[PDB]
């Protein structure tokens, strides 16, 4: 997260860190046994870390659970990142409480102007790499479709939305992929891609979760 602030330990209780011997992506806990992340974060050997704040130190509240299976959306396209969503089922259910809690899926899509909270342990520099130890937060608004499409002509599908600042300086970045975009207490986006990080006129692009709620419910129900 570039231009963000330290969230404070366990203030974002649905945030998870996907770890394969190091933190590589974020995710959101939606029920005690399922996490939603981005299909481009897929890999085998995933350990889901819940109740985390400092990813390099065990300080208490952490729950490390291995993933039993990861389900990448069947229509995920790695070249366009269309349908960039993945569900991970945990080997055992997490103990939910106030430091570890799930986030609700939306009943409707959010409109431009909605203010949302994006969080993660991704890069905090737009030029160079600086990865934090603790969770960073950023409040960003969803942009209108014309500004999004004008920023990335021909690369935005109806399963994507832009959120951020066209003036630059504040944005999600590498390491934040797979993490949550929560607006009015509902999970509306998944950090997906962007051109560089916090560059002027190049906002972040997020998977539009309201278009996958029926798929998420049907898939969890049959697995
Ligand atoms: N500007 C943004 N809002 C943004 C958000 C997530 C990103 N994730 C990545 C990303 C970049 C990668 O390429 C690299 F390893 F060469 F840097 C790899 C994975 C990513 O998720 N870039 C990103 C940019
Ligand atoms: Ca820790």
């Amino acid at each position: 997260i570039v231009g963000g602030y330290t969230c404070g330990a366990n203030t974002v209780p649905y945030q998870v860190s996907l770890n394969s011997g190091y933190h590589f992506c974020g995710g959101s806990l939606i029920n005690s046994q399922w996490v939603v992340s981005a299909a481009h974060c897929y890999k085998s050997g995933i350990q889901v870390r819940l109740g985390e704040d400092n990813i390099n130190v065990v300080e208490g509240n952490e729950q490390f659970i291995s993933a039993s299976k990861s389900i990448v959306h069947p229509s995920y396209n790695s070249n366009t990142l269309n349908n960039d969503i993945m569900l991970i089922k945990l080997k055992s259910a997490a103990s939910l409480n106030s430091r570890v809690a799930s986030i609700s899926l939306p009943t409707s899509c959010a409109s431009a102007g909605t203010q949302c909270l994006i969080s993660g342990w991704g890069n905090t520099k737009s030029s160079g790499t600086s990865y934090p130890d603790v969770l960073k937060c950023l409040k960003a608004p969803i942009l209108s479709d014309s500004s999004c499409k004008s920023a990335y002509p021909g690369q935005i599908t109806s399963n994507m939305f832009c959120a951020g600042y066209l003036e630059g300086g504040k944005d999600s970045c590498q390491g934040d992929s797979g993490g949550p975009v929560v607006c009015s207490g509902k999970l509306q986006g998944i950090v997906s891609w962007g051109s560089g990080c916090a560059q002027k006129n190049k906002p972040g692009v997020y998977t539009k979760v309201c278009n996958y709620v029926s798929w998420i419910k049907q898939t969890i129900a049959s697995n």
